[PDB]
C-alpha cells in the first residue's frame, strides 16, 4: 500500500548506515534522499581550507565492518575531508548502497498520516512517497549563519560562508580577511595564512586551542591499531567520549604544580581538545579550581608561542572557562607572521562593509579581496524546522520545537509517530559514530520489533520526553558547561523550558540508558496495533 517500509533523509554518516542495517539487515524496503549530488553529508558540502576531523583517523569511522576495518587507509593520525569523502564513497561502493539513494532531491515536506499509520513525503520537485517510518539522518550542516553586517552585499571581491567554500580558490597576492575564530574558522586560517598577501582575523571572541598533533602514521603503527582493533573498539564501547582517550578520574588540585604542569605538557605534546580536557584530569569540566587550572596552562603557552605580548593578550580568552578547547595545526604561530593582523572586534566591532574594505568601529578601512566568512550556523534543531514535518493533529516541528530541542533518548519526539532521529538533538556528548551506530541498531532492534508484533505506530510519550529532558537537565547542571555559555541549555522562557541540548553521561551510560528501554518493553513508548 505505501512506496516503502522507511525514508532516509540523509546520506551521510548515519544515513548510510541507517540505509545498510534497514535493507540488508532487516530486509525493509527503504528509500534515502540527499540534496548532495555524492554520499557524504557534512564531509560533501565542507570542502574548505583545513577541514579536519576533530577524532583521530582510526576512531572517526564504522566500526560493524571488520573486513573495511582491516582495508582502511590510515595515512595520518587525523583525517581530512577529501579523505574522509572517499572513505564514505568507499562504503558506499562496498555495500552497493547508491542504487537506494534519490541524490539531487531534497525534502520539503514530510506529513504523519494518522489514518493508516504511515508517513507522506514530498521533494520539492513534488514528488510524493509514502512510507511507514522516517528516518531523520539531517546533521547541523544547515543553515549558514551569515555576519548580519550592514552593507555587507555590496562587498565587490570574493566573499564565501566556509560552508559553501567554492573550489579552485586561490589565495596568492591577495589581502584576505577571516570573520570567526571557532573550530572552523581556527582550520582556515592556520591553513590559509602563509598563502595570502595579508590576513586579517577579526575575532569577536577569542577561545581557547590545542595542538592537533596531526603526524603522519607509520605501517608499523597503523599495523599495531589493526591488530588491536577489537579491544579498541571495546574501549569506546566503554568510554563516555569514544575518543580512544585513557579518561582521567584524577583530580586536578590532587597533585603538585609540578606534576600538574607535567600531566598538562604531556598531553599538549600529544595533542588533542578531548585530550587536554579529560585525559588530564577528571574534574576540569565540573570544578572551577580544576578549570582554571587548564586556562592558565593554555594561556602561558599562548604567551609563550606569541611573541609581541599586545597580540598575545588580544588572543588570550576573557571569559575564564575553558569549556572545550579547539584543535589547531600551527594557529598561534600564525599570529607572529608579518603579513598577518589581528583585529578584536569585540573592543572595535565592524560597523559596515563597502565594495572593497570591512569598515570598523574606529573608522580604520580594512581593504580586502577575499572575506571568508567562517561565522557558524543555525541551532541543532535548524536541520528539522527547515523541513515542513507535520506529526499527529497536524502539528510542525517548528512550533513543537519553537522553544528549543526536547525528545526520548535523544531519538523520538512526541506527537511525531514512527519518525526515528539519528545524531538528532538531546544525544549523547561523544564521537559521531559510535552514537550514529548507537543509534541506527537500536533503532532498527526497534522497527523489527514492530515488524514482528505487528504494531504499525511508534511514539514517545510527553512523559517520557519530559524524563529525558529532567535527565540531561540533572547531568548538565553537575558540569561547569552553560556559564560557559556553550549554548548546551538555550532556555530563558518565564515558565522555565531548560531544553537541554545534550545528554552529557558520554556514550557507556548512554547505552545504559536506551538499554533500558529496550528492555523493558520500550518503556515510554506508545505502541499500536
Ligand atoms: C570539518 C568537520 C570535522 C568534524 N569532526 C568530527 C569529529 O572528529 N568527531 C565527531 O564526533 N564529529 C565531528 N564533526 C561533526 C559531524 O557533523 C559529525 O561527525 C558527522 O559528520 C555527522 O554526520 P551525519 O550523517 O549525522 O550528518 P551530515 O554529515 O551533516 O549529513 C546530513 C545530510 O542530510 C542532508 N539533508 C538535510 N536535510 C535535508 C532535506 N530537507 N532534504 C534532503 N536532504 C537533506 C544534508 O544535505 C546532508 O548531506 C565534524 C564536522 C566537520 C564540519
Ligand atoms: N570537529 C571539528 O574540528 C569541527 C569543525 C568545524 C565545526 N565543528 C562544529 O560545528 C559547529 C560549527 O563550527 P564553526 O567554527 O563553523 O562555528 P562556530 O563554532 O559557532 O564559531 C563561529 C565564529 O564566528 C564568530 N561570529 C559569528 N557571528 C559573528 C558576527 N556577526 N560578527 C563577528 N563574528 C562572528 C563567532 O564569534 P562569537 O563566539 O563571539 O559569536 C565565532 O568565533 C561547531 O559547534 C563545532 O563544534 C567542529
Amino acid at each position: 500500500q505505501m512506496d516503502f517500509d522507511a525514508i532516509i533523509i540523509g546520506a551521510g554518516f548515519g544515513g548510510l548506515y541507517s540505509l545498510k542495517k534497514l535493507r540488508d539487515d532487516f530486509n525493509l524496503k527503504v528509500r534515502a534522499f540527499d540534496r548532495a549530488t555524492e554520499v557524504g553529508g557534512t564531509w560533501f558540502w565542507n570542502q574548505y581550507p583545513g577541514a579536519l576531523s576533530d577524532s583521530e583517523t582510526h576512531l572517526y569511522c564504522y566500526s560493524w565492518d571488520k573486513e573495511l576495518l582491516q582495508e582502511m587507509e590510515i595515512k595520518r593520525k587525523y583525517i581530512s575531508q577529501p579523505d574522509v569523502l572517499a572513505y564514505l564513497k568507499r562504503v558506499a561502493d562496498k555495500h552497493d548502497l547508491r542504487k537506494d539513494i534519490q541524490f539531487e532531491t531534497g525534502i520539503r515536506s514530510a506529513y504523519f498520516d494518522e489514518e493508516n499509520s504511515f508517513w507522506n513525503v514530498t521533494t520539492e520537485n513534488d514528488e510524493k512517497f509514502t512510507a511507514r517510518f522516517l528516518i531523520t539522518a539531517l546533521g547541523l550542516l544547515a543553515a549558514p549563519n551569515l555576519p548580519k553586517i550592514k552593507g555587507i552585499e555590496t562587498f565587490k571581491g570574493e566573499l564565501h560562508h566556509t560552508s559553501r567554500w567554492p573550489k579552485d580558490v586561490t589565495f596568492s597576492g591577495k589581502r584576505v580577511g577571516v570573520i570567526g575564530t571557532g573550530s572552523t574558522g581556527v582550520q582556515v586560517i592556520t591553513a590559509i595564512a602563509s598563502q595570502v598577501k595579508h590576513l586579517t582575523v577579526f575575532q569577536r571572541s577569542a577561545q581557547y586551542s590545542v595542538p592537533i598533533g596531526n603526524v603522519v602514521m607509520s605501517e608499523t603503527d597503523v599495523a599495531k591499531i589493526k591488530e588491536n582493533y577489537d579491544q579498541i573498539w571495546e574501549n569506546v564501547w566503554n568510554s563516555a567520549l569514544g575518543y580512544g582517550l585513557n579518561e582521567s578520574t584524577l583530580p586536578t588540585m590532587s597533585v603538585s604544580a609540578e606534576e600538574r604542569d607535567k600531566i598538562f605538557e604531556k598531553a599538549w605534546q600529544e595533542g588533542g581538545g578531548f585530550r587536554f580536557m579529560f585525559e588530564t584530569f577528571g574534574d576540569i569540566a565540573v570544578d572551577e579550581t580544576a578549570n582554571i587550572e587548564a586556562q592558565n596552562f593554555i594561556k602561558k603557552k599562548i604567551s609563550e608561542i606569541v611573541k609581541d605580548p599586545f597580540v598575545a593578550k588580544k588572543l588570550t580568552p576573557t571569559d575564564l572557562y575553558a569549556c572545550r578547547p579547539l584543535c589547531d595545526s600551527g594557529y598561534y604561530e600564525i599570529f607572529n607572521r608579518d603579513n598577518v593582523s589581528l583585529e578584536d572586534v569585540k573592543a572595535n566591532p565592524i560597523v559596515e562593509i563597502k565594495e572593497d574594505c570591512v569598515v570598523t568601529a574606529d573608522g580604520v578601512e580594512h581593504k580586502l579581496d577575499m572575506l571568508i566568512c567562517a561565522t557558524g550556523f543555525d541551532a541543532v534543531d535548524g536541520s528539522y524546522k527547515r523541513i515542513d514535518i507535520r506529526g499527529k493533529d497536524g502539528i510542525s516541528i517548528k512550533d513543537h520545537w519553537k522553544d528549543g530541542p526536547n525528545s526520548y533518548l535523544g531519538m523520538m519526539v512526541s506527537n511525531f509517530p514512527n519518525m526515528f532521529m539519528v545524531f538528532g538533538p538531546n544525544g549523547p556528548l561523544a564521537n559521531s559514530p559510535p552514537i550514529i551506530e548507537t543509534q541506527v541498531r537500536w533503532i532498527a532492534d526497534l522497527i523489527g520489533y514492530a515488524e514482528d508484533h505487528q504494531i504499525n505506530q511508534i511514539e514517545a510519550t510527553k512523559d517520557a520526553v519530559d524524563n529525558w529532558t529532567n535527565t540531561c537537565s540533572d547531568i548538565a547542571n553537575k558540569t561547569l558547561f552553560a556559564k560557559a555559555k556553550c549554548r548546551i541549555f538555550g532556555a530563558n522562557v518565564p515558565g522555565k523550558k531548560n531544553t537541554v541540548y545534550l545528554y552529557m553521561g558520554g556514550l557507556k551510560e548512554y547505552r545504559n540508558q536506551i538499554s533500558e528501554v529496550s528492555n523493558n518493553n520500550y518503556k515510554g513508548c506508545l505502541l499500536k496495533q
